[PDB]
């Protein structure tokens, strides 16, 4: 039931990133500027490890879901804060505008529906027990 709201949540996500590095393809407004604001925010103070991500992945459709399995877990293996929520949006970002620099633009709606599953499975309970999204507004967006 919480299934296509958080698949709302990554794909607004995820098309303002793609758009945002040249790509034009393929209140809940206020939580999804808050996150766009967050993503922006993280990528610019973590530049660096963007570029030691992008250099690292050599991600390929048969190791794509290994990597974003292996990066979740350890950026989530100390638990869950609001700041490890903005990493793994703006990991899945990341993940994305290489796929499609790669031309590997079939990995997209992948990396989509496994980042809905997670926020779904491991980090909706938390997100509620936290204030829900209004919360996260009041503390990373405006
Ligand atoms: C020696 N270590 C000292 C402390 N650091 C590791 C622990 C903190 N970093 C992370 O947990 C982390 C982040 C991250 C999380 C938040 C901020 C910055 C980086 C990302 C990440 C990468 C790309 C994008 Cl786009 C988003 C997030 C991946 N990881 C886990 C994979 C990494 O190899 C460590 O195991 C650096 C090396």
């Amino acid at each position: 039931f919480m299934s296509q709201s958080n698949r709302e949540l990554v794909v607004d996500f995820l098309s303002y990133k793609l758009s945002q590095k040249g790509y034009s393809w393929s209140e809940s407004e206020a939580v999804k500027q808050a996150l766009r604001e967050a993503g922006d925010e993280f990528e610019l103070r973590y530049r660096r490890a963007f570029s030691d991500l992008t250099s690292q992945l050599h991600i390929t459709p048969g190791t794509a879901y290994q990597s974003f399995e292996q990066v979740v877990n350890e950026l989530f293996r100390d638990g869950v804060n609001w700041g490890r929520i903005v990493a793994f949006f703006s990991f899945g970002g990341a993940l994305c505008v290489e796929s499609v620099d790669k031309e590997m633009q079939v990995l997209v709606s992948r990396i989509a529906a496994w980042m809905a599953t997670y926020l779904n499975d491991h980090l909706e309970p938390w997100i509620q027990e936290n204030g829900g999204w209004d919360t996260f507004v009041e503390l990373y967006g405006n």
